[PDB]
């Protein structure tokens, strides 16, 4: 009926901010290579504040090398002695936040390590201070080389932790002068960090903030018995449509009512890699195609503005927030300067599924809400007006002011289903906006890369999105014709996160693409047991990887090819002897059309007409036998979709 909004007996706990995770994993692989002003564009509506998310925390994967659900993302250890702060993305993307809003919140969390960390083992905990100095290298790193202050650091991603890690990790930390920097754990389930936080008091002493994963609202006993901060450290991971519009709205204020979380973080940030990538489209936006420039500016973009333009970290939830009557709920903050943002959400259940976990049936129907202002709030006579209405839908408008004239404190709305309304007192709202960007148009059906750039401004190749080991720009100045290329760099198996591969691989163009022709020069470095391959309708990728089918042309160095219909290479096409040995450049060719496909060597046919499933599609891809090193040259194809 009636809803008192008062701070007269107290506040509620101190709002932490709205934020995303850009990685776990290549979340934000094809966003560097969109020209200008469209990529810039696409930061404004994310960091610029009273625009667009206006995002309040930003979340990056710390590289391991390994596959962490989307592709893999970049070390800056590969090897013991090796040091370098300027691979991928991670870095840029701070920067690029930083530069619209220098309050924004920075957090680093690993997913998965570089092998030689686990000196011998697949295990992050085998030598404590080894893993701690590497996860502090990169927070030193980010100020040293880019002025980055780290604000929070994890710990190992949904995966289990160790407590003496976690010492050991505020120790190397306080000694490298990083007092300042958080350690939030365990980014995974409530338990077991919360109960090993009451029964060990050298734990909780280092332990900053709880963050779990996927919570459903929820929170546990134990975690409120600590006294911790918690977080929805991730959470969303649903199609950015009006449904994942609907499931971040009822979960941005409901993890505050019913889990005591004071913040929330979404993965991820922007759908920058391949839609048939697990998990496709399920970022706050999208953006997949630098090479049209197309970008998306989807429905949580404007969720998340009705609390992040309105609320800061450092504001206050009020004690009185609730659910409403006949469904839906709102939550109340201040500033303590005399500032109130009220946000009220009435998401349906068939329109505000996540994907974890999946609630059971609730009813949602029209109702009148009366809000009363008591304590230091009733003299406020006036608010601002936002709404949204989702899918048609009608975003971000803004309503006529809403004003309190009578000295009743007092207001009342007729609410529906599906609606998010926020009255603020701030008058500094903002329905960015820029002109609509150029049309969708799919992969070039042609398309070629001779790598030959001296100063890149990123590591790797555009396009070229690695799903087990790292590619990377290579200099050799020893040759004239191949003094450009692109290189496999790793050379042993990650402390993985997820099944990599036995087999490297990046993949490249438009997943529906089904005839085609690949062609690549290939250098193999490992005499004898060394091999490469290219290939085309390679159609899985990310988490599933090892899954792969397709068409694979391998050569190896002991004089032998190999064409198989899985990257695994279980599953033989055709197979026998050629003129191949490493350390010399060779040319592979690869054209695939209807039930048949053919090899060239060198331009010479060395197999043809070979039966292939059909139908079937999917990418383009390069890659090397084991984690090998070796080189890439003129890369080419031709495509039909
Ligand atoms: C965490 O939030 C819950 C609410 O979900 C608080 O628990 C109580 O909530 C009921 C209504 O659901 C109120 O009537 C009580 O007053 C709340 N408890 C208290 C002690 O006020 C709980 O307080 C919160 N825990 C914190 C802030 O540590
Ligand atoms: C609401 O918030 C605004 C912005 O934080 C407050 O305005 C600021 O007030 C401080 C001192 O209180 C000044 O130093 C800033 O220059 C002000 N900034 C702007 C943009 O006005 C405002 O006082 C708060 N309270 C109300 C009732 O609006
Ligand atoms: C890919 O190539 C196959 C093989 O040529 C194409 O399938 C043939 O299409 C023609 C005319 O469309 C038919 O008469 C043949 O019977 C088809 N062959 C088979 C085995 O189905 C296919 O259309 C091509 N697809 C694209 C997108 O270019
Ligand atoms: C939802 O609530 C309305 C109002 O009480 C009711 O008429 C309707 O049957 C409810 N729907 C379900 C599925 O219970
Ligand atoms: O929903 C999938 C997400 N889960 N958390 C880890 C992330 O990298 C994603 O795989
Ligand atoms: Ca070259």
């Amino acid at each position: 009926g009636a809803y008192v909004l008062d701070d007269s007996d107290g506040l509620g706990r101190e709002f932490d901010g709205i934020g995303a995770v850009s990685g776990g994993g290549a979340t934000s692989r094809l966003l560097v290579n969109y020209p200008e002003p469209y990529r810039s564009e696409i930061l404004d509506y994310l960091f610029k504040p009273n625009f667009g998310a206006s995002l309040h925390i930003l979340k990056v994967e710390i590289g391991g090398d390994g596959q962490t659900t989307d592709g893999t993302e970049p070390s800056h250890m590969h090897y013991e002695l090796d040091e370098n702060y300027f691979r991928g993305y991670e870095w840029w993307l701070m920067k690029e936040a930083k530069k619209r809003n220098p309050d924004i919140i920075l957090m680093g969390l690993p997913w998965s390590f570089p092998g030689w960390l686990g000196k011998g083992f697949s295990w992050p905990y085998v030598n404590l201070q080894l893993t701690a100095y590497y996860v502090v290298r990169w927070i030193l790193g980010a100020k040293h080389y880019h002025d980055l202050d780290i604000d929070y650091i994890g710990i190992w991603n949904e995966r289990p932790f160790d407590a003496n890690y976690i010492k050991e990790l505020r120790k190397m930390l306080d000694y490298q002068g990083l007092q300042r920097v958080r350690i939030i754990a365990s980014d995974n389930l409530w338990e077991p960090i919360s109960s090993s936080l009451l029964l060990d008091q050298e734990l909780w002493k280092v332990v900053d903030v709880i963050g779990a994963h996927y919570p459903g609202t929820y929170t546990v006993w134990n975690a409120k018995m600590s006294g911790k901060k918690l977080w929805s450290s991730e959470d969303f991971s649903t199609i950015n449509s009006n449904v994942g519009a609907g499931c971040w709205s009822r979960i941005l204020n409901q993890n505050y009512i019913n889990g005591n979380m004071t913040s929330t973080i979404a993965w991820n940030l922007v759908a920058s890699y391949y839609e048939e990538l697990p998990y496709g489209r399920s970022g706050l936006m999208t953006a997949q195609e630098p090479w049209s420039g197309h970008y998306v500016v989807a429905s949580p973009i404007w969720v998340s503005a009705h609390t992040t333009q309105f609320t800061q970290p450092g504001w206050y939830y009020l004690k009185t927030v609730g659910h409403l009557e006949k469904g839906g709920s709102y939550v109340a903050l201040t500033d303590g300067l005399g500032n109130l943002t009220i946000i009220i959400e009435t998401m349906s259940h068939q329109h505000s599924m996540c994907i974890r976990p999946y609630l059971p049936y609730y009813n949602v129907s029209h109702q009148l809400a009366t809000f009363t202002l008591k304590g230091s709030l009733r003299e406020i006579q006036e608010l601002q007006v936002w709404y949204t209405k989702l899918g048609q839908r009608l975003h971000f408008k803004q309503l006529d002011t809403l004003w309190l004239l009578d000295g009743s404190g007092s207001f009342t709305l007729e609410l529906e289903e599906d609606e998010i309304f926020t009255l603020t007192t701030l008058t500094t709202g903002r329905k960015g906006s820029y002109p609509p960007p150029p049309s969708s148009k799919p992969f070039p059906t042609n398309y070629k890369d001779d790598f030959n750039v001296e100063y890149p401004l990123f590591s790797e190749a555009p396009n070229f999105a690695d799903q087990t080991g790292v590619f990377e720009y290579y200099m050799n100045n020893e040759d004239r014709e191949h003094r450009f290329t692109l290189r496999q760099v790793l050379n042993q198996r990650p402390i993985t996160w997820a099944a990599d591969a036995s087999s490297t691989i990046s993949v490249i163009g438009d997943h529906h693409w089904t005839n085609m022709t690949v062609q690549c020069d290939v250098y193999i470095e490992t005499p004898r047991s060394g091999g490469v391959f290219i290939a085309g309708r390679v159609n899985k990728g990310g988490i599933l990887i090892r899954s792969a089918t397709g068409v694979f042309f391998w050569i190896f160095a002991n004089g032998s090819y190999r064409v198989t219909a899985d990257l695994g290479g279980w599953i033989t096409y055709a197979s026998g002897h050629a003129d191949v040995t490493a350390k010399r450049w060779y040319t592979l060719t690869l054209g695939i059309k209807g039930y048949f496909a053919f090899g060239m060597l060198n331009g010479t046919i060395l197999w043809k007409n070979v039966r292939v499933k059909y139908p079937g599609h999917g990418w383009a891809a390069i890659g090397t036998h084991t984690f090998e090193f070796a080189q890439f040259d003129n890369f080419r194809v031709e495509a039909a979709r």
